[PDB]
């Protein structure tokens, strides 16, 4: 919601509720999801300032307020900030913002990354370059300085984040995506690669000195239509942690396809059909294991633009004989998200 | 504070800052609440929006900010989402949210939640059906034909926390209420089954269940609340250190309070909660209210134990808004 | 950002996004203030009502990281700076809640710089910061006699660690080129009296014509709190010896050129005597862009020594905040 435009300093206050509950097998251990509460609602800012005609300055914030937690020790659980950073954008010549910000990687896991619950299994949260990573510098750069319409590029640098856990560990890194959008249909390639720490490469499972993601992704986006298709390998980058012995670390290879086909109803209702596949490969004593494995089938209702309900069963692929202990249950989720 | 409305969509963001300091006999160990500082700041929103002349879509958002803290490692505790649900209301058929939202038990125990900033004791916050419990399904004047009296049913599904104190199972609430000639009648009830972690406390269903009968109008306030809850009340033992709940309590909630236009609102209450039949003890709070609350404005404001030295050791010695 | 005013209540919600980086050799083992991200942001409210012709608010700020992770370290650094007033007249004003101690007034005047600075001012740590739970009489322009002073009263607050405790105390502060004096006294609390190793500065400034000329002095007595790596052991220096000095001026422009000194020196601590805590040079460009968006480098030329009793280290910061 707009709240304040005033000397020229646009303020956004932006927030959801979403209402949401998880449902498997008997508290889902086994499954994908889980089962039970997942209540929760956000909190952020997004503000643009116009210091000339073609410089303007902008800086996001979003926080995470989990609403399934108890009012005991457990009330800041999953409580957290999900976007903090500050940029200039100039003219033609390009963004650049530095904090916690998406990597070059998401450009390309984007496409896909739109089923109303589930789905970017690939985009881990402080994992390099497919998600929310704390102090990255990202330039941005808009139809190739205004002059080819359509084809967009970023350059992301992403510095060393020495963590107490190797899970959210990183070092000094590079990235770089590339998209082209010709009405409707759209194609995207990222990738990006840097240094491991050495809590990260002390680990049981996974080796070598570097961390590696790419992706490519293509879309169709008109007529109501949403066909997305985007395909990525990660080396030593991906968290998979063994279940039964409960020992963590990094993929040596993963092999990862993500398909979305849903169409919008002008009334509301938009159904979704989704498959994902993420493969292990080279896993430290395993060899090849399924990280995910699924079809999709959800429903989202929108009412106006500020409610909706929806509905994302998810049909786990998973065998049981999962050399790994990753969930082989079925997850459905029920939520109704009231925004502004 | 209303600050935004446009295309069929209200939202409030509002705030509190209370500033407060607690008093009591040198640090308080055993006393009702405690002693120094308890500065504390709410801020959540609320935003209705018009999908239709019938239905109608909402969403509330609550979280605690607390002040006494210091910066350090402790900057963190007491901070929690209050309040988190979105629900439709339509025509007159009635409302429907989930999340963390308000049990039946409190609609009736709500009677009598009104002193300054004490009361509502027997309002335990993830119990059951008396207060703040999360992820619980809610539907909220009789389909429009008899105004004045209004019906509630309550799902709770399952929470397996990991303390015992914030956990339980499937259950169902119900409540009903009746307000006519400034006064107000109201009873509800909640029954729920109890996690394996439950069962297997010291001190496998829970119950819980108060009617209210209250008056407001000539700027007087006369309310009384009573009921009982079975297997749900924790109160643990600060002699033995053993937790758990109580097999039966027997609570009543007594509040006058007159509004003075001149702002001071004097408020007197009188509170009593005995537990019933406790493995290892029997039978064993209960005390007298004296408050004046002086409103100012629609924002600013400002504003005794009968418990012996008990086989369980209960303790006995400004705010600005928009 | 003043986001509603009706029925004569300005309630202003404000916040910032600084994307913040500090640069050491290599790591920060052995540097003045770290090294890799510090993105963070504020979020709070100034609410402003008037009950009446001459009596009239309540403040709140919250603070959120950003270089910490989505895991378990996620509230890392969160935490509240301010929440708790009325003034009346020309009586002058009076809030309880977490707010600053009467000896930041001569401090704040020091406390000026880009992103470092103001080392004398240390969150909850007597009265020269951030401090919860205490009431505060102020009084405006002396009864519109003349001259500003204040009055603030400090509860009890019986923290866990002794780093964060507090007894019951006094202070005061008195202001009017510009220059201002702060002291303040307090019962130390069990643990403080308990550890190894409290009484409490006057100000001078200058700011017009676009420059900004600042110095002040104090010294400390049992409440500076301070550790050494090396036997790893917390206490109090029983007094110190500080001193602030910052020279600016500020271009139409907009760049901000600053030049800043800083010496704090620990006397007869129960364990190493008399220790410097802390000693630099500062030169520093902040580049204000409009009254919004803004940038800024600050260099740090670190003067404490390598052979250092207490081991502190022996920097340089690049922000670009965004605000409202
Ligand atoms: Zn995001
Ligand atoms: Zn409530
Ligand atoms: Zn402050």
């Amino acid at each position: 919601a707009e709240i304040y435009n005033k000397d020229g300093n646009k303020v956004d206050l932006y927030g959801k509720a979403v209402g949401l509950h998880y449902f498997s097998k008997g508290n889902g251990e086994n499954s994908y999801g889980g089962n039970g509460d997942m209540t929760y609602a956000r909190l952020g800012f997004k503000g643009e300032t116009q210091i000339n005609s073609d410089l303007t300055g902008y800086g996001q914030w979003e926080y995470n307020f989990q609403g399934n937690n108890s009012e005991g020790a457990d009330a800041q659980t999953g409580n957290k900030t999900r976007h903090a950073f500050a940029g200039l954008k100039y003219a033609d010549v390009g963004s650049f913002d530095y904090g916690r910000n998406h990597g070059v990687v998401y450009d390309a896991l984007g496409y896909t990354d739109m089923l109303p619950e589930f789905g970017g299994d690939t985009a881990y949260s402080d994992d390099f370059f497919v998600g929310h990573v704390g102090g990255v510098a990202t330039y941005r750069n808009s139809n190739f300085f205004g002059l080819v319409d359509g084809l967009n590029f970023a350059v992301q640098y992403l510095g060393k984040n020495e963590r107490d856990t190797a899970r959210r560990s990183n070092g000094d890194g590079v990235g770089g995506s590339i998209s082209y959008e010709y009405e409707g249909f759209g194609i995207v390639g990222a990738y990006g690669a840097a240094d491991r720490t050495n809590l990260q490469e002390a680990q049981p499972l996974g080796n070598g000195k570097k961390a590696e993601q790419w992706a490519t992704g293509l879309k169709y986006d008109a007529n109501n239509i949403y066909l997305a298709a985007n395909y990525g390998e990660t080396r030593n980058a991906t968290p998979i942690t063994n279940k039964f012995t409960n020992t963590s670390g990094f993929a040596n290879k993963t092999q990862d396809v993500l398909l979305v086909a849903q169409y919008q109803f002008d009334f509301g209702l938009r159904p979704s059909i989704a498959y994902t596949k993420s493969k292990a490969k080279d896993v430290e004593g395993i060899g090849d294991v399924d990280l995910v494995n699924y079809f999709e089938v959800g429903a989202t209702y929108y009412f106006n633009k500020n409610m909706s309900t929806y509905v994302d069963y998810i049909i786990n692929q998973i065998d049981s004989d999962n050399k790994l202990g990753v969930g082989s249950d079925d997850t459905v989720a029920v939520g109704i998200v009231y925004q502004f």
